[PDB]
């Protein structure tokens, strides 16, 4: 089996997640219609679970709501049927700031929630295109995830307090490798 090479801040295990080296680049160029218009896009990071580690195998552009500081997922159905046809787990997702610096934004910490809630393990990749910078982040486990669960604040700019998040350890969670990768886009 894979070893642990990563652990939360409350001391719990991180299976590595095997990442593509070439998915950054190819969702760039999947999404670089909505980037040029300075839209967010989001991506899907899908894949399996083997002797204890993850391997993303599937990049999935959901069908989704694109601004130019939003990518919400719209109607899920096909995604999951996507998933599920293909028995494909969720292990995180990637999404453009066409125009911005690399973080992870107030929506982009609520989203991110959900994901490292299900999946310890999950990841949150974010490209910067116009800076040529990107980032892989994650929340602080418990803490972030503690603080972002219990935010009832207004507004989807709203700042958060303290220390949140935090770019994930690679290799020791996040490790590159050269392997192969399936682009499924759900759009019209
Ligand atoms: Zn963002
Ligand atoms: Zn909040």
């Amino acid at each position: 089996t894979f070893k642990i090479h990563a652990y939360t801040e409350g001391g719990k295990p991180l299976r590595t997640i095997y990442l593509p080296k070439l998915l950054k680049k190819v969702f760039l160029d999947v999404v670089k219609p909505n980037t040029k218009k300075n839209l967010e896009t989001c991506g899907i990071l899908c894949g399996k679970l083997r002797q204890n580690a993850f391997f993303i195998t599937h990049l999935v552009i959901p069908l989704q709501e694109a601004t130019s500081d939003t990518c919400g997922t719209t109607d899920e159905a096909s995604l999951f049927e996507f998933q599920d046809k293909h028995n494909l787990l969720t292990l995180g997702w990637i999404h453009t700031h066409p125009t911005q610096t690399c973080f992870m934004s107030s929506v982009d910490l609520h989203t991110h929630c959900s994901y490292q809630l299900m999946l310890p393990e999950a990841i949150a990749i974010v490209m910067a295109p116009s800076k040529n910078t990107s980032g892989i982040f994650r929340l602080l486990d418990p803490e972030g995830l503690q603080t972002i669960v219990k935010c009832r604040k207004p507004g989807l700019f709203h700042p958060h307090e303290g220390k949140v998040y935090t770019m994930v350890a690679q290799p020791g969670h996040v490790r590159e490798i050269n392997s192969k990768l399936q682009v499924v886009d759900l759009r019209v």
